[PDB]
Formats: structure tokens, sequence, C-alpha cells
């Protein structure tokens, strides 16, 4: 049950751990569009989306795995018009890193911490 | 980590795997009343319920397991009124394969891929 | 392992899900919701509804064996961020009473929750 903490995802606005290592497997808080540097929200979800997967992956990688790790996420968000959109980064997301796809749910919810497009949590094996 | 490929259930509208097996856990990606022969969403609650739990089973068996190997589901819904006839299905979708139910969250969503009324993600374990 | 979790210090299922199920290496909860287990009441308050939620959450991890330090991840489910400072204190104070790490956890605003309440948490625990 090791802790994760880096400077390549935000920092906690709050009572949670970026991430756990159970050893087998690595579970990750959702993450929200906020730069790890400025603290800031980029306006488009092109970037919102790509911002999110990156701390994600931050998290996964400082656990001392990788995006083909990846076996479950979580995609929150609050507009469906955006889904489009968020597929495809997450598409070339996936691709970049040559990882296939993990399993996936993606639901619109009401409202996200601080009104962001989007939260995504993950879940990481080791082998 | 091996991916899960089965015809019993929707082919990805989107970058993700119907499933994944860790030897060990098998997790699904969240089952809409897709159909997996016609690409029809059912009209009707019952229905609809009924066919995400149909499409949940497809990848859990096509994994080696069965239904009463299922321990933990996520309902994600449009509408808690509809929350009493889900219920119904759902037992007697359990019922039926003489399994024990697992444990289950159950929230009301804004709204879900394909203007579906119900998304349901599964975890299973092998022994 | 696929032991099926039985508790009176947490509300009952009733319906066709059981409280948590322990698995040997971890155990899952039901989303848990601010119900009461000895009046079946919702109190009105967020605060005393988020506390109760936790509560619940730790009867069925108890139930299990095992402790609030073993608890992983949380999902917190709300249906007003507005809410959110408030749900905060009072779910940094539970892990702070217990000298417990914060797990991981994803927070979101829902349409809607069972019974009208606040918010549901799910949490999942690891025995070691």
């Amino acid at each position: 049950k090791k802790i994760i903490e880096t400077q390549r995802a935000p920092g906690a606005i709050g009572p949670y751990v970026q991430g756990v290592d159970l050893g087998s497997m690595v579970f990750t808080s959702g993450q929200i569009p906020v730069c790890p540097q400025t603290g800031e929200i980029p306006a488009d979800v092109q970037d919102q989306a790509r911002l999110s997967l990156e701390n994600v992956k931050a998290i996964v990688v400082a656990a001392g795995l990788s995006v083909g790790d990846i076996i479950k996420m979580t995609v929150f968000i609050t507009d469906l018009n955006d889904f489009a959109t968020i597929n495809e980064v997450y598409k070339q997301f996936f691709d970049e890193h040559q990882a296939t796809y993990p399993t996936r749910s993606c639901v619109q919810v009401a409202r996200l911490p601080k009104d962001v497009k989007l939260e995504i949590e993950a879940i990481a094996v080791r082998s």
C-alpha cells in the first residue's frame, strides 16, 4: 500500500492522495484538467482532455508503470456534445504510447470540481 | 493482461475494449443497451435494463467466467423513477443464474452515451 | 473467498445487492447513503449525511475485519458541489480521527441519488 505523489500531476485540492500502489495494481484519484505548474484550467475541451490524461499518466508513471498497464478508466463528462472530441484525444493518447485501449465507462454528470469539462480515474496493473 | 472480445456483446463505439482479464479479476466496460446483432436501442426501460445485463453477461462469459462471479456492479441511470423496474429485471437476472447479488452503486446521472437509460459496469473474480 | 459481508451496524440491503464483498486481498462495499441504521431516517444536514455515509462504510469494512486505514479508494457521488467544502471537512476529520492516510478519490455531482440523499460513498479496502 505505497502512496503515490508527483509534481507532474496537480497536488491534492482535498483529503485524498493522487494515487495508491497496491503492488499488483494502482489506483489514481479522478484527475481534472488543472495544470500541475500553473494551477490553470485550459478553456478548450481538446486541451482539458489531453491534460486530464497527462495527469493520470504522471501518477501511473510515478508508480513505475506505463500507459499500457492501464486496464480501466472512467471518463466523467459535463457535455456529450464534447464526446467525439474527448474520444479523438483519448485514442490519440493511447496510440501515442502504442498501448491498447483500456476498458472504460463514460457518463455525463451534472457538474465537476472547479467546473471542468471532464474528470478521469484510472486503474493500472503491474503485469 | 488479456483483452476480451466477443460478438455476443456490442463492438466498441470508441477507443475501448469490452473487457480485460487480469487472471485474477475481470473488468468490463460500461455496457449500454445496444443490441449486438442490430445496433438498436430498445425503447422501454425493462428491455434496456435486461439488455445491459445480457451485454455484461456476454463479456464475462467470454472471459470463461459466469454471472455468479460478478462481485461489483455500478449502475448509472437517467431516472430514479425507473429504479423499481430496473431492480426487478436485475434481481431476476441474478436469481436466474442462481447468483449471489454483488455489491452495487446506483446513481442518477445527467445523460449517457447514445441517450440510453442505463449503463452498467461489472467486476468479476476467477475463483 | 467471495465472502458476502453482513452487518447490522450499517443499513441492511433491501434489494438485489449485498453490503460488501470480501475477496481475500480486497473488500468492496456497495454505495453507502446517509440512512441511519437504528432509526432508518436520513439527517437533513449535509455534515450529518457525510459523517453517516462514512460510518456506514466503516461498519462494513470493519465487519470484514479491516479498519478505516485499509480503505484505499473512495468515490463520492454528491448532488451539489456547493456542499463540497463542507463534505471535505467532515471526510478529512473522519480520516484524521482514525489516524488514516487518505485514500484515492473521485468526486462528481450527479443529478440525483437514492432517497434524495445528498451523497453516496463507495469504498475499496485492501487486507494488508
